[PDB]
């Protein structure tokens, strides 16, 4: 009866029947399935045992700054009770010390000798589903830190033990003797769409990631029909025994007098190290040739797409699988070491610190074992010399990599790439990142989940660790849902993807239904959306904002829209719905604006989701995770420079939420120059300025003009770095503070060598109003030139993470020319004294470019 309900409840909040899953009849698939809901049902029991303090760490884990003596008013309560108390505290106190002293004011008022030390309880921030725990002092909690910036009071809840346990409680749940060359038979191709005026060819790779393992073989030239027949030989330049365990066998149908058509790939050993065998009919995908990383599974739609089919032919009377570890580690335990001269050892130390020539490919793969023990963190360039179509030669190199020792992060991250694809060389990388932090994984998950596309296998080891980790942490498996979740309507992911979001939700019982609860109101928001966009192309804004608000206060509409986690934040919770605050925005797309209030949050419960369907998020997402970082990487070496990084998740089908950030308007809005406002200006240059003085009077307006000069700097060193164009007055928003900031993010990356902007307005606020003030202008450039050389000395961080993002499907990061315009706009070639005056003479180009506004 309940194990019926699941798995109907897991069939809707994923997109998918579960039943479809069944019906495909693939053991790969079903094996997954099982050996998935056991590893995941484990981690369940595991949690329902847990400690208290354990449980908050798995459901609200800690919201720490960065780098984690002065007053501070905060206001705390207890859970049944409307009765609040404020204490004067200081930043640099524990919340332990907070809480004690809670309790001390609390035993006065109730006269009695309270039974509870501090230890028995956590701290809740108001109406929130965030905690202050651990023994951090106040100002390091993210919470404390935006209270603090705000001047506005910290409103915390003391929680007991019992209750927390209480919440724990109700959320429970042999080829190497095969020395024939490779061949296969290409029988015939099925329902091809070409040219009849042309002719059909099949051109064949065999790759090991995206290397060729040998040469390309063409078949002969057939006249265009829908069913050709070839029944011919492909004979490959390698032997069955020199066949990698990760070698795929890629396909290329087009037509010739260049003209694509269709492609499909396969893996030539099972999921069980077989070597496959019989007939095999490839479902292939419409192409704009060969596309090595292309998904290795069939195209689902088998009524219209096109279906080659060959025949994989009996190499060995009986079945033949890849060799054991144990046989692998005995061939490659026998060698020779790398005896060599100072000469060549001063050369190898040039090249492995330092693309190279076949000679210096040559000293690489000699000395191998000169670079396992003295230049570990070289790793990624001795598997790229390594020659995967040679059988002794992976052997030697499998051997030094199961002594290799343990990697940083961020040589891990690289192992990760499309480059790598053997699974001994991707559970190392696995093994090497195992020591991530939550905040580090949640920093890499977007990468992480695109890496899931270039996986030659169901069961895969990334998928158990990116499965456990979202298991033992909420806001993990928050982001890793919706992260699978939005790429549902892609035909190419929607098995994998759908696989492991009902392995997630046989661990989390609870969780499922708090995701569809988000799901729900996703649903209801698309429909109103739907709503708008018609009645816009029909009636006035008033008229359509009204009925938009008539349509929100049916019981349907008043239910799925309330009492629930943010999808943004799951730390977020949006509880009743402003009915009379919601809008749309003009656009093409009409986004909704959507306000919440929260009695039990106060101020904090005010807050808001834009919603908007039509358009891709998916690139706004990265270009904000990306300054995100920047943000992170310049607070960990002490610099501020005051960025608004606000939510924006793509949930579905051109669709996603972006977070409202209040008491923020555009530059163009303040630029209206509107009259009877408190910001109406003699000279349109003096309106940003005015804007600011009347949002921050007396005293306020300076730190204004240097929250505003802070995120200036940090925003066009992150535009200029990640190559965001198409700024313009109406993108540029500024917060009531004075903190700058960036929306709607169309092109990025050139995409030609976009120029580092300054613009005339913002210099003259940085100028406080004066037409020269070399003082605050040259303070702003330094914050620029320390911003950009703090990005620099974490190249190939950045370039990692690109590097993972090309798995995305985005069609302005498809290749090597995206990855260059980061190595150039970081000048990632030349030293930090070449790089910063490079930096600096485009800094002085832009100022240039901006006194063409100062002159006239
Ligand atoms: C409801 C009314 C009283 N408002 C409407 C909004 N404007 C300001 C405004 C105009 N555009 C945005 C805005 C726009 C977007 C936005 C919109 C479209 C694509 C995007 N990609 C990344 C951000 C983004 C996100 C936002 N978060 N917080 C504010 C925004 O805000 C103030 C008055």
């Amino acid at each position: 009866r309940v194990k019926k309900l699941i798995n109907s409840q897991i069939s809707l909040l994923i997109g998918k029947g579960l039943h479809e899953f069944d019906s495909l009849r693939d053991p790969e698939v079903n094996d997954f399935r099982t050996k998935m809901r056991q590893f995941c049902e484990e981690a369940a029991a595991h949690r329902q045992q847990l400690g208290w303090v354990e449980w908050l760490q798995y459901s609200f884990p800690l919201q720490l700054e960065p780098s984690a003596n002065r007053a501070l008013l905060v206001n705390v309560k207890f859970e049944g009770s409307e009765e609040s108390f404020t204490f004067q505290v200081s930043t640099k106190d524990m919340p332990l010390a907070l809480m004690a002293c809670a309790l001390r004011k609390k035993a006065t008022v109730f006269r009695q000798p309270l039974v509870e030390q501090p230890e028995e309880y956590a701290l809740q921030v108001n109406g929130r589903h965030e905690y202050l725990y651990g023994n951090y002092p106040l100002c390091h909690f993210q919470y404390i830190c935006s209270c603090l910036h705000s001047g506005l009071t910290p409103h915390l809840t003391m929680v007991h033990s019992s209750s927390i346990l209480a919440m724990r409680d109700e959320q429970s749940n042999s080829l190497w003797s095969l020395e024939q060359p490779f061949s296969i038979e290409l029988i015939e191709g099925r329902k091809v769409n070409a040219d009849e005026r042309m002719k059909l060819v099949v051109q064949a790779g065999l790759f090991h990631g995206n290397e060729m393992l040998c040469k390309t073989v063409s078949s002969s030239e057939v006249n265009v029909c829908s069913e050709p027949v070839w029944k011919q030989r492909l004979e490959f330049d390698i032997s069955v025994c020199d066949l990698p365990r990760m070698a795929r066998l890629c396909f290329a149908l087009y037509a010739v007098v260049d003209c694509p058509i269709a492609w499909a790939n396969l893996m030539l050993f099972d999921y069980k190290d077989q070597l496959k065998t019989g007939e095999r009919c490839l479902y292939m995908w419409p192409s704009v040739l060969l596309n090595p990383a292309g998904t290795v599974r069939g195209n689902p739609n088998t009524e219209s797409a096109a279906a080659l089919v060959i025949y994989l032919p009996e190499v060995a009377p009986h079945p033949v699988y890849f060799p054991a570890l144990e046989k692998i580690l005995e061939l490659g335990r026998h060698g020779e070491r790398g005896r060599i001269t100072e000469e060549e050892q001063l050369q190898l130390r040039e090249i492995l610190e330092r693309e190279l020539y076949e000679h210096e490919k040559d000293l690489v793969w000699k000395m191998r074992h000169e670079v396992q023990e003295h230049f570990p963190e070289a790793l990624a360039r001795l598997l790229l010399v390594t020659k995967w179509n040679k059988h002794e030669d992976v052997a030697q190199m499998l051997y030094l990599l199961c002594s290799w020792p343990e990697l940083p992060v961020l040589s891990a991250l690289e192992l990760l790439d499309f480059s790598f694809p053997d699974c001994y060389v991707g559970s190392f990388a696995i093994k090497s990142l195992r020591k991530l932090t939550d905040d580090e994984l949640f920093q890499y998950l977007l990468q992480l989940v695109q890496v899931l596309k270039y996986e030659s296998y169901l069961d895969c080891e990334l998928t158990k660790f990116l499965l456990g980790r979202a298991l033992a942490n909420r806001k993990i498996g928050h982001f890793l849902f919706w992260h699978l979740r939005s790429e549902m309507h892609v035909p190419s992911v929607a098995l994998r993807f759908g696989l492991i979001m009902e392995a997630y939700c046989r661990g989390s019982t609870h969780h499922m239904k708090v995701l569809m609860k988000q799901g729900e109101a996703l649903s209801k928001l698309k429909a109103l959306n739907d709503f708008v966009k018609v009645s816009s192309q029909k009636t006035t804004k008033p008229q359509t904002k009204e009925m938009m608000h008539m349509c929100m206060r049916q019981e349907t509409y008043m239910e799925a829209l309330s009492h629930l986690q943010s999808p943004l934040d799951p730390s977020t919770l949006l509880e009743e719905v402003c009915v009379e605050q919601c809008t749309f925005m003009d656009s093409k797309m009409k986004p909704l604006w959507i306000m919440y209030s929260s009695e039990e949050a106060g101020s904090a419960g005010n807050v808001g989701i834009i919603f908007k369907n039509g358009d891709d998020l998916r690139q706004d997402m990265l270009t904000l995770q990306m300054i995100q970082l920047m943000d992170v990487l310049w607070k960990q070496e002490g610099l501020d420079l005051r960025m608004t990084p606000y939510g924006c998740l793509p949930t579905g089908d051109r669709t996603g939420l972006i977070e409202v950030v209040l008491h923020s308007d555009t530059i163009a809005n303040i630029q209206l120059n509107k009259s009877n406002m408190a910001a109406t200006a003699a000279f349109n240059k003096d309106a940003l300025l005015n804007w600011l003085k009347s949002k921050n009077p007396g005293e306020a307006l300076d730190r204004a003009i240097e929250e505003f000069t802070l995120s200036c700097a940090g925003y066009c060193v992150a535009t200029y770095v990640l190559g965001i164009g198409d700024r313009h007055s109406d993108n540029i928003m500024i917060r009531e503070s004075g903190q700058l900031f960036h929306i709607d993010f169309g092109h990025f990356l050139g995409n030609e060598r976009v120029p580092f902007i300054l613009t005339y307005d913002f210099v003259h606020v940085i100028q406080q109003g004066k037409t020269n003030n070399s003082e605050k202008f040259e303070r702003f450039r330094g914050y620029c030139e320390r911003a950009y050389t703090i990005l620099r000395r974490h190249g190939l961080l950045f370039l990692h993470l690109f590097a993972l993002m090309r798995a995305a499907g985005l069609p302005e990061l498809s290749c090597s020319k995206d990855i260059q315009y980061l190595k150039d706009s970081l000048a990632l070639g030349k030293t930090e004294e070449e790089a910063l005056k490079h930096f600096r003479v485009k800094f002085n180009e832009a100022l240039r470019e901006s006194w063409k506004t100062k002159v006239n």
